[PDB]
């Protein structure tokens, strides 16, 4: 079953959300994927909200640009963990998506990673080390996936051309 | 009837937005005061956002600070002018609650004013401008109120010490 | 007639406010677009506000880039409610407008909308929010508008290619 | 056992980090409290990075202040998934420690909470619908908190004096 | 006669201003001092504007906070130099002056000085140094006032206690 | 005689600068234009700063990028009134040339402009008013020029294609 | 000899200042101490920059607020590497120090600290490790210094209340 | 042999750090360059810093974008100084890289450079500075360099085309 969603305010943070879902692609981690919007689907993001947990969700990425309410909308609505990813928006670069999802007052939490593409595959990457935790499989899936960055790193340590 | 709702995310930002109630006494303006939270009383601001026009309200003011979701929220759920009220927070001074409140996407506008106190009085003066247009009384007020405001530094030209 | 008016610092920021006018288009909304410059035509300026109440306008959308005194100064001279749009600038990518906009002191003041394009459609948005209030037909039009912008996203929550 | 632990640069932190113990108790969760420092003590970091497993982690708050290497380090030596909470910083009130914890790069990941005391609190919230995806009783404390949270809200509507 | 005006947007804004009046006092230089606010007395504003030539004035000091439309307007109907000062602001610390001051656009200047205090003496040590260019005695003031600053410097080398 | 200098930290300066010596031809004014840099020609800029006056400079534009001190430098080392011009850097979009600029302290001004091209421009517009004030002609071609920019705008009102 | 000098714009940086000399005295670093001023002393920055070599200093630390010259003008008059602290401003709080530091061009470095107290200290720190590459004993002294920091923090593992 | 050393945390950060590289080049410096990462290659940095010192490396200039923790993490192992390059990132254009690098807490210093090609010249043109204390021939090959670098301004004075 898909044990992970990743959602989006539009279809043009998927540019963006795409590197997310590339991380669970690398792992062969099953999950959903769909645009949900605070600000155009209010409703539906209710009901997405509601039904995460009986739909076996452990863990929500959620991702938007700009004044950001979905992340933090979907995790005043469920308990399942919610992962938001500020996706770089034209004038403020981010920095808006950013403050808008990070800022949450205390009572109603998101865990947030960084602007953009790098903060997508990230929250795929956490979300993936929360399922580990209880997927032995996953866990050494993981662990080879972070042996192979670092590995591919020391083999190159010179970056001037040969 | 009351024509404005004041809302805002919790207790602590009535002493910012006191100032935009205390407008509304100034202009004899019924107005409606409640605490509305996006992010913990979501069921409530979806029941207020939807039952906002039948109530009677033309316009909406709605205060938060830090990642201020509540202006937005209702805004998606309802015709009703949204205007955004900034409140200070601690850490980034208000600049995280103006972003989250003004850089709402292309669908769904908030009208924002300054961050703080002057732009909870100013959310009341710009809704009761907006009510001044089909209320020849309150206008009338209006204007008596800016030549009030306007007057007082007119016969006090210098700062000095007498 | 025309009930709202959409004025600019600079025809170069036509290429932002044109935004504010689609929408008005879509929703057969009358509207007059000038270019009104504090700085470069301040008489006039002040000619525009003055007369804006006789002139039919129960709304005014003002666009500036860097500097924008041009909001404000029509807000100091009218009781029309009057909408803000920070236009990007090069530099501050319109951090600088939007502070000049939306800062403004206690008395006056300027509903203020996102940076750049989608806040010139917002603005047009809420404009037309404050109108419907008073025009069933427009409000209408406005449901109509909301219906097949959220049922867009309904239609199509799976962003990834066919 | 202690499925859950908060370290902390400095014991300077303490004034923000208690509100993330503050949580575990109110649940009922038990937790290790510890100052480790990427900066002061980078051997004992590593240490405490690599047997986190092997000790029964399921998940690590990590809080800094200024430039925060604490919680990127620990991600970087562990798969137990990392919360981070921004230390809020006298002379950037805490926007360094959240851009120094939150900009991580792809394969690194770290969730990143509010800057100050309501971070804290939400790192140990976030952490606890981590563990109650597995911990019925958790789980139901944890609904029984955000119950008597909004509550709270909802029987106290009007924030004017009584 | 006075050959320098200075002007703020509010009586607020003299803790600030009342350092550049004190510079004219040292420099024993004639000054007008008054209140003129963009926004809440526009009419005053252009008036004022308007006939700063003809009263006198070869320099124009204006003050204000906030979305800071004061300088730039008078700069706007006048010849007359005019230099800006930014008060500091509560919420953004005198940014937003800052930005809404000197982020002129091209045709209409407003020589911006240093956020708060400093810039206000400074803009009065400009306009002075202006005046000077065909004063030869305010000229030597000037020369005598900077060496007793120098020499204060120069006199005492040491900041540690004697 | 040239009255005025314009004077940059480097020649990559001169594409911004451009437009400060452009209102001088276009206003017939005679102007000195140079390199002259802090960091790289530092005893340069103090034989250039002490001579100025002996030289007939009444005004002084400089312009620089990043930490800026080329204006600041010769304004501690003469009496001829200093303009300075933040050329925008690449990485902060002339906020650090803004804030190393006009942040002077207390004793030596430094008449700032907008950052890059359009306070180039009003650089030269400004200098150009401060001549204007014993210069009748000068003073005419500025009002002439002014009343250029104004007409041009106010006979293209419309900023929609024909 | 006193192969190290500390300077600063003006005496009330000493304030924090003062934790540079601090950290020499701790370590028995024999260090000169004195105000420098770019902007008030400019004849005596270029006195003391041209002697720093044959009076012996190997490094030299410089601090100063706002719009800091001093740094960047010392190390373009000398080969001295020179380090340089951003003193916590007013309004924009070491904002305007720190990049009129930092953002030095080609050519002309400065190598920077935080801004602050925290900064002074570690300009010293930093400073004393360039001199400890060839002073066995200081080398020895910092190794003593950062083992009593280290050990300081493993013997107090617990922030919590005994 | 090599007295420094340039480390960066991606080889994608050699298109800035080269200019380092570049600088002893050309004063003829030998140099050690190195992929080393502290969130991909932690052991491999704890390595690298602890043999510094019995590798020879006299100064260690470290790059990195985003959240930097390698110039930070390096210091905190080695007494060898480390200087800090922040490399400009794509959404915070290197603010987030300044601040996660210049901000480090008291105790374990980091000079940091520009953001950019320019800082990773002047971190190795510092680097070289510091060399030069204690090696005549690069001093003189250093004096040489600033020498062209001035002399090739001053004989260049007008930036306007032949
Ligand atoms: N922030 C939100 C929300 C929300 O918070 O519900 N819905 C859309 N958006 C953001 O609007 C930006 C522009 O979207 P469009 O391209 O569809 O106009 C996107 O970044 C989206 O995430
Ligand atoms: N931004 C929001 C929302 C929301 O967006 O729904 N709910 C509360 N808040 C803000 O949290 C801050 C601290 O609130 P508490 O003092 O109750 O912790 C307030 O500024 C509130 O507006
Ligand atoms: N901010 C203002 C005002 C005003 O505030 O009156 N007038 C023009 N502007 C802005 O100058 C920018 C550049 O205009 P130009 O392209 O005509 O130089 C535009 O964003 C305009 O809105
Ligand atoms: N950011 C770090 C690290 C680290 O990243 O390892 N160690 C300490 N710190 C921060 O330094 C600040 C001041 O600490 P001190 O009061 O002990 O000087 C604190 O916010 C701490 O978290
Ligand atoms: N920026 C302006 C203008 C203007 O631009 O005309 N008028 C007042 N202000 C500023 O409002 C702030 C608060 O003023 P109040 O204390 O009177 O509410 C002051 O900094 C003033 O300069
Ligand atoms: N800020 C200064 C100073 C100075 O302050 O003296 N000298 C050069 N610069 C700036 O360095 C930037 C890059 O110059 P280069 O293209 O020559 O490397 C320019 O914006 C220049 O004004
Ligand atoms: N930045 C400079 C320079 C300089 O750059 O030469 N000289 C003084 N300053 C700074 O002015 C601030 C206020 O100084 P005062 O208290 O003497 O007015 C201090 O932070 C000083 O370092
Ligand atoms: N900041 C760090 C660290 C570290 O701090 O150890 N490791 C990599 N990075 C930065 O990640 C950015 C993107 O790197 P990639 O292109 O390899 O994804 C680079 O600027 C690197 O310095």
């Amino acid at each position: 079953p898909a044990r992970v969603a990743i959602v989006m305010g539009s279809k043009s943070d998927w540019a963006t959300m795409q590197f997310a879902a590339e991380i669970f692609e690398i792992l062969n981690v099953p999950h959903h994927v769909e645009v949900v919007s605070a600000n155009r689907t209010p409703d539906k993001l209710f009901s997405f909200a509601e039904s995460a947990e009986e739909n076996g969700y452990q863990v929500i990425i959620a991702g938007a640009g700009g004044a950001a309410h979905l992340p933090g909308m979907i995790a005043a609505k469920t308990l399942v963990p919610v992962l938001g990813v500020p996706v770089q928006s034209a004038a403020l670069s981010g920095v808006d998506s950013l403050y808008s999802i990070v800022q949450m007052p205390r009572g109603i939490p998101v865990g947030t990673l960084a602007i953009g593409k790098a903060g997508a595959a990230n929250a795929a990457l956490l979300a993936a080390q929360i399922l580990a935790t209880h997927d032995k499989e996953l866990h050494q899936r993981l662990n080879d996936w972070r042996k192979a960055q670092t590995d591919e790193v020391l083999e190159n340590p010179d970056p001037r051309g040969a």
